[PDB]
């Protein structure tokens, strides 16, 4: 709606769908992983208030990406894996205009990659259960 | 503008179609790999055709009807004759999925478009289609 562009999601059809939308300013992403991607915390600001939304389960070790001023997310990549009979994100990583992060997780499968030649990630959607079943992104220019 | 990709290798020469008002058809030329593509589209009242990559292989045309648009692109980045090129390519419209075009396996990629459409292409081409990316537009 309102001219949104959404790409993905990559992963399985399990869990419950989530959709953050594109209205917020992402300040940090915390990927929780072990054998696979367990979940993600997305911290954002909106009208001067900071909020964190958690998607996926409670397992894994955290791996944070904190966006500096003038830093934005410009790439996402990972692996869609079969794990415990579920189709989930086995690995997940991101790139900013400053650095590459991860990928986090240890289970390979079907790779996906989102290099963004022009534009940036402005929000998330996907599916979460015990693990992070799937992830997709909203895009906007610059 | 929103440009995602390109997926593929660093060989050949860069190409950039820019965005179209409407894509009419995409013709994928393939054999062992993806040799190239023809894109026919409307642009500021004009109908235009552009060719990217080589002209080997056999053409496979996808014609987009009224109200039909491209909502996905997927493929495999393959190693072929000492080059890294598109080994397979496919597209999905809001009506049906098409492909694969090409026969060489490699590293898969996929671009499902949950909201929006492909409006144009960019990438690299030589004798084959070295790399391909897309311009995205909202619905």
């Amino acid at each position: 709606m309102n001219g949104a562009i959404k790409v993905g999601a990559w992963g399985g059809n399990g869990g419950s769908a989530f959709d953050m939308g594109p209205a917020y300013r992402i300040i940090s992403v915390k990927i929780f992983s072990g054998d696979v991607v367990d979940g993600v915390d997305v911290t954002f600001t909106y009208y001067g208030k900071t909020e964190t939304r958690h998607y996926g389960g409670s397992g894994g070790t955290p791996h944070e990406i904190v966006l500096q001023e003038g830093e934005y997310l410009v790439g996402m990549a990972g692996e869609v894996a079969n794990y415990h009979g579920a189709v989930v994100l086995g690995k997940l990583g991101f790139s900013t205009n400053k650095k590459a992060y991860g990928p986090f997780g240890n289970t390979g499968g079907t790779p996906f990659s989102l290099p963004i030649a022009a534009g940036k990630i402005s929000g998330f959607f996907g599916r979460g259960g015990k693990f992070l079943d799937a992830i997709g992104v909203y895009l906007e220019p610059l």
